[PDB]
């Protein structure tokens, strides 16, 4: 389940397509919680490609639904990232993950 909440600036037209190494200023967030991951912290905005299931389904589906420049806001469900599994110490099981996603991509 990917619900997109776009902060309006962007272009609306340049979608990431298959195998395209696209660049995201993501800034993760726990629901009723603090941050857990941020490409703004590492300052390398995570040049990942579409269609290899590198990222979760809550963020891979969110990337194609966004275009260049767009600043959406994800709400990833439990069953797309870590609901059944849960990461030890970081993201528990049954977790509804939150993201500040801005798509200033390449390719």
């Amino acid at each position: 389940g990917v619900e997109i909440e776009t902060i309006s600036p962007g272009d609306g037209r340049t979608f990431p397509k298959k195998g395209q190494t696209c660049v995201v200023h993501y800034t993760g967030m726990l629901q009723n919680g603090k941050k857990f991951d941020s490409s703004r912290d590492r300052n390398k905005p995570f040049k990942f490609r579409i269609g290899k299931q590198e990222v979760i389904k809550g963020f891979e589906e969110g990337a194609a639904q966004m275009s260049l420049g767009q600043r959406a806001k994800l709400t990833c469900t439990p069953d797309v990232a870590y609901g059944a599994t849960g990461h030890p110490g970081v993201i528990p099981p049954n977790a509804t993950l939150i993201f500040d996603v801005e798509l200033l991509n390449l390719e």
